[PDB]
């Protein structure tokens, strides 16, 4: 029962330098321009208040909850432009949704955590190469809770939608990194790539759903297609580039739905969307993942819980939280029980099977009073217990 | 008193995948498209018999000596194309100087060793970024005795004039390898490269000199000026580039030549062009490297003799030649008795002061017999002597 708020950063300068690159980045929205978000965000000037206060007031005339909301900040680049920019624009998102300005970033976190709208989550989109120590620790101090790596497909001789490209050793690094910090991690999906088959599309999603450097914890399925007045279709119109058939499409993702495993979360524009509780082991960069979970014997899904037992301790954490820290990643109950039921049993395994010697999470700021109530306190952004 | 003959690769693709690369790939040629050797290449149909034969012509009706030559293959992205084509086209090369058809690269090459027009050294150019062991072991099947990298200027915030662009990381990785092989290093330099001041490149013109990663053998000076029909003339119609004065740039380029150490070739488009032995020591890639040369009371140059102590023996030298082996680098005499004295003076060193078990030479093909009138046998490419 989260609402979404997706603003839109300034387009900026494409973070490598060559004279053959274009003027603007290219962003994951270059080739949806009709979606509501960007055509909002161009007529604001890409203000970040601008953007946020005018979403409220949208979800609200459509009657619908603000009291738990997602920031999303989309373009891709955003973590490559100035660092005066970056903490602007955050600050001025839990100002708009606070209703109040504060003086700095960290009192409008400490702001929302008791506000009307709770920012429960914070998402960037981000590419691959630009994913490491340096710029995780950025999203750390904006409260972030999840990452969506411009992955696309994962092959080095596909062609991506975006300048330059990257590599898939830059997906396996950053995903790593990105674990072991105790955030979510999702991928950009989209098949119909130049260069590529709905053969080796479709062989590609099995192998990132069973190799211990991916599995992420969702895809963001962005069927290709030739938006006019873009690079694409000049390859169109030059015969370089023919798209999959409509049908062939609608088949493909079809195929790649159903290979997911079930921690999964398909995301698009088996998968995810009494009780007993169920538990799922995976190997990912190598720590281990446990995926944990309510459902019915109609196998319907009530709630989550991802726990990660991590191989380095990388977070800085205080003096009593030293080594051997286990990380929840995740915690969604789409509200009697289940929440506190899910974080028990993982506190339980990580002192009882893994010997871990506390748990940390990287909650949104607007969740931080749940957590609060439950014995965890905060410690350089996550929220600890020691664990006994 | 080498006569070099330079030809053309075929235009190729962009070595990487992104949709706003160009169609072909971008050579350093790209920027002086009035230069004979190109205009040639075109009318050719970039054909490398046609073009080798053409230019053994046109230097014979001047009446210069043809009797030792050093092919020169120009465009940068040689190296990435199909091996099939690679081999192919050095191959037609050497069948060319030769005169007769071969059955393979090898015979063409065992045959140059003993026809009119020797092939005693043979240049590539080639990217930082495409110049790893893979592509340094052809290298060596080729014949060849030295590499042009395309730095262009060295820091990783100036646009090159190539797509995609490199890091200096790739030419500290590729000037290490291609010295621990025992190949010449000369850096492709231009300044005036947008993103840059006649300080910084002067600046960092002085760190390459006096950097233990870098101090090429020579600099191939590209003044950069607006060639019209090119990206760079687009950025100044834009006013996004503005070229050096042009007493600037002639004022630039007279401070680089006087940065310069004594062992370094400046080429353009204190440096080099009785007599005693003069030895000059400076560390390089780890390694240490030895300029000596013979020079006379007005410091007029002689000849010169490039010594190798190498960090490893990355060569796959026969079973005697193990390890502890030195490689000779250079050796050049612009003809009565400089050139062995030189020779023994580094083996003596060698041997005597770095205890080293064997010197290596990877000679050209056409200056193999040289070596075996001073006692040196072919070995996997290289001309070697078991150093007692
Ligand atoms: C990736 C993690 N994301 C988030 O936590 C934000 C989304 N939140 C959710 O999906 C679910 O509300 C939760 C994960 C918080 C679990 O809530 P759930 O109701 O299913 O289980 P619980 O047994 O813990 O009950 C929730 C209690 O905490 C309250 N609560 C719900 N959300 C929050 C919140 N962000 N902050 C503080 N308190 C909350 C509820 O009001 C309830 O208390 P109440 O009955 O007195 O009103
Ligand atoms: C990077 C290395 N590059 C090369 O070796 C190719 C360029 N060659 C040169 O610059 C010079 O000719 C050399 C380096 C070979 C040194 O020659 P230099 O005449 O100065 O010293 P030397 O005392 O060794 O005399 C050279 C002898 O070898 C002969 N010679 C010269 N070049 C070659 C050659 N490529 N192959 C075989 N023999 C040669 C000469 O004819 C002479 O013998 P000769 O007097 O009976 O005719
Ligand atoms: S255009 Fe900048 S990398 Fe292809």
């Amino acid at each position: 029962g989260v609402t979404p708020v997706a603003v839109m950063t300034k387009p900026l300068p494409c973070p490598g330098k060559c004279i053959y690159c274009p003027t603007f980045a290219a962003t994951p929205q270059s080739y949806t321009p009709e979606s509501p978000a960007v055509l909002r965000a161009k007529s604001c000037e890409y203000q970040a208040y601008k953007q946020v206060a005018l979403r409220l007031r949208i979800i609200q005339d459509m009657g619908h909850p603000t009291d738990k909301v997602e920031l999303i900040i989309m373009g891709g680049t955003f973590l490559s432009a100035d660092i005066t920019y970056q903490y602007g624009f955050i600050k001025d998102c839990y100002d708009a949704l606070n209703g109040v300005v504060a003086g700095s970033l960290e009192e409008a976190k400490t702001i929302n955590e008791t506000a009307q709208h709770r920012c429960v989550g914070l998402c960037i989109e981000t590419r691959p190469d630009i994913c490491g120590k340096a710029e995780i620790q950025r999203m750390i101090d904006f409260g972030t809770t999840r990452v969506e790596l411009g992955v696309q497909m994962l092959d080095d001789d596909i062609y991506k939608l975006v300048e330059r490209g990257h590599r898939v050793s830059d997906v396996a690094e950053a995903t790593c990194l990105l674990r072991e910090y105790g955030l979510k991690v999702h991928y950009h999906w989209m098949p119909g790539l130049p260069g590529s088959s709905p053969e080796k599309d479709l062989a590609l999603s099995r192998m990132v759903f069973e190799d211990p450097r991916f599995c992420p914890d969702g895809l963001k399925l962005y069927p290709t297609m030739v938006v006019e007045g873009t690079i694409l279709e000049q390859w169109w119109k030059e015969g370089r580039y023919t798209p999959y058939p409509n049908g062939t499409m609608t088949g493909l993702i079809a195929d790649i739905k159903a290979l997911v495993p079930p921690y999964v979360r398909i995301s698009r524009v088996r998968c995810i969307r009494e009780p007993t509780l169920r538990r799922l082991d995976y190997p990912a960069s190598g720590g281990k993942e446990i995926f944990l979970s309510f459902e019915d014997a109609s196998d319907t899904l009530y709630g989550l819980l991802r726990l990660r037992i991590p191989c380095a301790s990388l977070p800085v954490l205080g003096q009593k939280y030293g080594a051997k820290t286990g990380l929840v990643r995740a915690l969604h109950v789409g509200g009697r029980g289940l929440g506190r039921k899910l974080l028990a049993e993982a506190e339980c395994l990580a002192r009882d099977e893994f010997g871990l010697d506390s748990l940390a999470i990287l909650s949104g700021v607007g969740a931080r009073e749940y957590y609060r109530s439950l014995g965890y306190e905060l410690v350089a952004g996550y929220m600890c217990k020691h664990l006994d």
